[PDB]
């Protein structure tokens, strides 16, 4: 009856996602939100809405999960990046947390974000000091000859996983020095899932430049086992 | 540095499918497979290779699991379909199945599979019989519209689940009779996670002409309430 | 009262069988069959239904489970046998099962079915092509003696569990060759649980002539630890 | 080779039981029993040996767990009873522990066990104060119809399960009266799983007579839905 | 043998805080910190040091944990506090955070820590900006009496528990307006588990002034059904 | 208004006990107790009470629980001690259970108790044969120096955990002999988790005269790695 004359939307678009990129807080459906304490013992356990995408960073939608956060604070502390790229942009939360984070520090950084899509960005210009964006190209790779004019320490932080080992190939040769990390969120537990034999040689041929750094590799599951940085030359 | 003179292959590509269209049992490591009896109490007890998607049918790869197939055995011999409509091929595995399962019940059953891409289809050809692919765009309805008529009951798969939606609104308006199914298998959980709003409001719009049956919707994991079917 | 009435029949009789050697399919009793779209999100979650051995091949009750079913294909896709026998028979669908997935491969194979009561056998007289029934008892070994003119490859699996060592011990003696099967379905855990000694002993004697087969050993619960094979001398 | 040496014997008759009536102390294997504590964090952290039946009361075998061992405990305290009946005995472990534990709580109880085979009672005459030992068969309720006049408050368990429904009947028209418990160990929970549609019209049947004490019926795994008492 | 040399503290005092309240990275004991990517495959899965308190703010100690983190930065965004205390204080290092955190925010938020012992606080004295540090005993209750001349809203945070009770009843009568939060940390699933009876006669007393907070009350295991707010 | 004028008890002095020494049967609150069986499929299948502590023994509170209780039991049986000395009384639970334990074992064992405050104590003196009870802070080893001579062999358990170290050191220095148990319940894996340099330090301290008896160390979560005596190696 009403799947009438309606073009339904791709719900492929919203993977890992969510409708909005716009922040909303989550509310309360089957239960007040001011629970009686007469009655402390009865109120239920569970958290009351999606746990799907819940978190923020100043009234933007946060797509690192705490446990993430924390081992980004550590890595930021003890390296001091003058430098952080995302490639994957979205609604841009992330980038001004890893501004605000670095100021807090007393670290100079640049944060930079790069994507092909940047209509979704919900920073609003009078907050976007030290943050750049670029509109950019995976599949292109001289997208990313600006900024190896940028200053080190450096992370690069993949989010968009599309020509991930030719961008990572780019970046050993003409970006990273000793010390940068460059790192594959969510994406490489997959890629071994399903294509074994050919991540375990990918990933391989890169261990004369790149390790795995195994005190953050395992403190994350958005980070597992994805944690790179370039080794001594 | 291997990195420098070496070809990368997009990885992305084998999300849900593997490496290899073709059918490899499954090599142990580290173990050999004649485990001495008089050490039976020390063997390992878990699977020894990985469970990703290790099952077959006579020498093709078989993407629905154990739990599935034995819902398809039970939909099929319940319903007896003389159609099977597989949106997304790979290597042709559970067309050669269902063919062949509905053969065994005694049902005449006409298999049809329609894949962007045919180039991985694994099927021999010495038995092809009652199996038709089409090659065709799911971004599209006019891959859809230029099928001819096909026999009922029926049963249409999606494991594409590009364009489902729109595809699904095309099936009921010209394909789908009372009693035939409509599955989406895999993604239906997903949708829900991602954009449950959306998904609620476009799967509620069906709520005239589709249901979900509830004898096989929570029967496996792959078929997690998506099996659908056309009510009076 | 109801119970002065009653007859009760001895339950222990139904163990690991069921009620009804006939098959009938699962009925829900607490949900419409039919659930309707503007409400799936509310619908319940659970199977619906006792999830014992509701299982079935073209009408006839299943007790190997799906699990199960996908070793055992890929055991005879691998091994091809021209002969398996089934000791303890019940109704049959393991027997027309094996029966019809051999013919469906292309292999010549003759399905034997030794127990001794043949009465819940549900197959019908018109589809038992290339099926053998045999009366027998287990604790005598003439009961296996017609089996010395089968061709191999061979699989014999005991799903009765009486004097399963004895029949073992003769199978090697007078049947077996390298690359037959000998397999215990579900037994040899319970075994190993209530008597680890003489079972790990009795087992161990075995060492010269059968393996365990890894490949399949792990692959099923009901196959767990239990299949055997006939090593080289 | 050592197959052919061997005269082997049935392990079915070692289900539920193991292997010997006689307690044997568990033993380790694979660590020295005296762990040095300068390596303390090292130390192993698993049993060390096999949890089927490590239970012992009194240096004899206890196949009764601790959990059920507790909810007794309980039971015995709050109801006094004057008879505590066993069908089925194996080694009479839990026969002895019943005495020893009426003895300290005051409580004046004869415990009776029934079995078909006694010959594997461990307890030494000298020690058998009362507790009595009667043959009989289970399928046949001449052996529990004769034997009467038992004290009360009265406890009954079944620890058999060969005609549990016949003697359910028996037991509640001639021998329980009001308050008085009639208990299933270990066997409702399969009866169930096999038979649901008879199991649940056989239970049904006694409604009017017994009743699911939800005190201890949920207690421990081996009582798991078998307590019953006498409701009028 | 040096036991008997050996001088022992009281390892109780390190009770759910730790040996040092010094914040000190996390050291990697039985692996490289760099894995070679040929072996990826490999590496070993687990944190690879003690998961117990290991978390930190800008080279403090944070005994509140990333969840908890996240439970409080809403709270922030949403209230606005003034007024942030802390009753417990130890190192210092959440109430360096939660300055920075409403610094960040654009909130004028004075954050305060009261302490029986200061003497562990690591907030060197050059950032101590809307910081300030009082000398307290939870027994005593004119210990409180500073705090009611200051702006509201306002978050009171028990992270201490001694007396936790008078002083909801000092707050509520003699501080806390509508919207303003108290939170007992960690310990009330522990004095209902303990306490049922009297814990739940005691809660009961403030149902007409306090309520439990659903949005924020589950979200983590520290602040477990222990966010409390005068409203309602 | 019921706050205001309400006298509120320091919930902490419950910690790890409850609120009240004195036994009380559990209750069942959402259920009836006797369930009709024509309804037993539909039956709750919880406890349907509080699991804190529901243990008891003839009439008295068990903190104790059945795992526990079941190691002990085996302890005595191969030790046969004559003295079990408890630190930590609260409501004399177990101490009434060790010495009912040792009389039915035909074991002569005197059961000593050791507290600060013996008020909570619910044995009766009726029932009080073979135990002695002392007064005295842990904190001071002058509560151990008071001690008689003992006989052994002896089991000496801590529940108080006050001063466990010099407690330790001197029941080794003093009181200890060849197969004399030692035991922690409950307190070490938290000393270890929350002190793991200095626990260790001091644990292997004593690694010439105390090991872990590995039989008991593992069988039971409160006296997980707390199972110690005065033996070699």
């Amino acid at each position: 009856n009403d799947y009438s004359r309606q073009n339904f939307q791709d719900l492929n678009l919203f993977r890992g996602l969510g409708e909005d990129p716009a922040y909303h807080p989550p509310v309360l459906t089957d239960r007040p939100r001011d629970w009686p304490l007469d009655r402390w013992a009865e109120a239920p356990r569970d958290l009351g809405y999606s746990d799907f995408s819940p978190y923020q960073w100043r009234g933007l939608r946060m797509l690192k999960d705490p446990d993430t956060q924390a081992v980004y604070h550590d890595m930021l502390w003890e390296l001091r990046p003058r430098t952080i790229v995302e490639l994957g942009v979205y609604n841009g939360g992330s980038l001004a947390w890893f501004r605000d984070l670095t100021k807090i520090m007393g670290i100079d950084c640049q944060v930079i974000g790069i994507d092909r899509d940047l209509s979704r960005c919900q920073i609003p210009a009078s907050d976007m000091e030290n943050i750049t964006l670029h509109q950019g190209d995976c599949s292109d790779l001289t997208t990313f000859e600006h900024l190896r004019e940028m200053a080190h320490p450096l992370i690069f932080i993949d989010n968009a996983h599309a020509n991930t080992f030719n961008i990572m190939k780019w970046a050993v040769d003409h970006l990273l020095e000793e010390g940068d990390y460059f790192i594959i969120e969510d994406m490489i537990p997959y890629w071994y899932r399903y294509a074994p034999q050919l991540f375990s040689e990918y990933l391989g041929a890169f261990r004369d430049v790149l390790s795995m750094d195994m005190l953050y590799a395992n403190a994350s599951s958005q980070l597992d086992r994805g944690v790179l940085r370039r080794v001594a030359a």
